[PDB]
């Protein structure tokens, strides 16, 4: 008997409830990015980089 | 008896309730990126980048 | 018995509740990307980069 | 104007989100009552008796 | 003007979000009664008796 | 203006999220009452006596 990497759990969201009551919700966005809500999110990444909410700028290299 | 790589579970998402009452919501953009309302969402990425609410500026490579 | 990569399960929605009531939703755009709205979304990806809600800008390699 | 009795709202349920994950589910019954799993119920009675999830015995009114 | 019952709100329930994982659940009965899940539930009596989850035992009234 | 009996808001509930993870359940009864899980119930009654949880047992009266 080996069970190498058995009965394993990663990356995972279970059992979430969730209630937002939100009269007015604006969102201006004029320049670069902007990342709004982000519920029960779930990843595996293998031989990468992972990102999950990840608001970058703007990436200028030039000559 | 190996049972390698067995009985597992990554990027999983189970049993979520969500209610959202919201009278109102503007999103104005006029310049890069916008992202909103991600739920419940799952990924497995192998041998690569894995993004999943990555909102980026823009990529100016000039010469 | 090998049981090599068995009873996997990876990448995966399930039992999934959700109520939006919004009176009303606006977005405008004369930019960029703009992504909204994304639910109960799976995927699997092998050798390749995998992006669910990416909002990029615009890639602008010149000479 | 009067607006006597007006934009009332009584016994309303809304915006009402649930999940349930029962592997096993047994209800044995051999006596008098059993109620069970009653979920988003509304009722208004006018010059009545109103129960909703009521289980009573055996009424055994003799002589 | 009057409003005289304007704009009331009353045996109401509203934005409820619920999850239950539950692996088993017995109910044994032999007896009287037995009242089990009850969930988001409003009601409204006008000159009368108004029970919601009254589990009663017997009414014996003899002679 | 009178706005008597006006904007009133009784027997409510709004905004609730629960989780419940429970393996095991068991309920036995052999006698009178057994009530169990009232949640998120709202109530108003008018000339009348009121009970949402209520187990009695038996209302014996002989002669």
């Amino acid at each position: 008997v080996l069970y190498v990497g058995s009965k394993t759990k990663e990356g995972v969201v279970h059992g979430v409830a969730t209630v937002a009551e939100k009269t007015k919700e604006q969102v201006t966005n004029v320049g670069g990015a902007v990342v709004t809500g982000v519920t029960a999110v779930a990843q595996k990444t293998v031989e990468g980089a992972g990102s999950i909410a990840a608001a970058t700028g703007f990436v200028k290299k030039d000559q």
